[PDB]
């Protein structure tokens, strides 16, 4: 297991432009689109991102590439970030592959805001860590991969994607 893997499970393969959890355009690996309710700004999006007139249909290269750049990008972000980076270098690499996770879904800004738990994770207070994490819009909406992730940082292990 390793965070490709383990973003690969959570978010899924399809090529065709689809709706995400919380009803937004994307396609490939979770790669988010727009924000925007129309599907046309999300296929310019696209085109823009593949570099053609893709129609709204990708191949599993091109949606491997995104992948490779938003993974890159989490990574990126959270290093540039002042509240990210002292967490992110606190961690071991299981743990670590928990946080791209989370800025992957939700964006640098938004796992910055978890002010607490992040101090929490900072201490090695594990148990304690998870119990905060869950207490949040994240895990309400998205539950079980809330539970893998928060599983994931509470035990340092990647047993919540094992036979997965
Ligand atoms: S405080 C984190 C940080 C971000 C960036 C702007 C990339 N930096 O140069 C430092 C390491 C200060
Ligand atoms: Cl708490
Ligand atoms: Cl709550
Ligand atoms: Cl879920």
């Amino acid at each position: 297991m390793n965070i490709f893997e383990m973003l690969r499970i959570d978010e899924g393969l399809r090529l065709k432009i689809y709706k995400d959890t919380e009803g937004y355009y994307t396609i490939g690996i979770g790669h988010l689109l727009t924000k925007s309710p129309s599907l046309n700004a999300a296929k310019s999006e696209l085109d823009k991102a593949i570099g053609r007139n893709t129609n709204g249909v990708i191949t599993k290269d091109e949606a491997e590439k995104l992948f490779n750049q938003d993974v890159d990008a989490a990574v990126r972000g959270i290093l540039r970030n002042c509240k990210l980076k002292p967490v992110y270098d606190s961690l071991d690499a299981v743990r670590r592959a928990a946080l791209i996770n989370m800025v992957f879904q939700m964006g640098e800004t938004g796992v910055a805001g978890f002010t607490n738990s992040l101090r929490m994770l900072q201490q090695k207070r594990w148990d304690e860590a998870a119990v905060n994490l869950a207490k949040s819009r994240w895990y309400n909406q998205t539950p079980n991969r809330a539970k893998r992730v928060i599983t994931t940082f509470r035990t340092g292990t990647w047993d919540a994607y094992k036979n997965l």
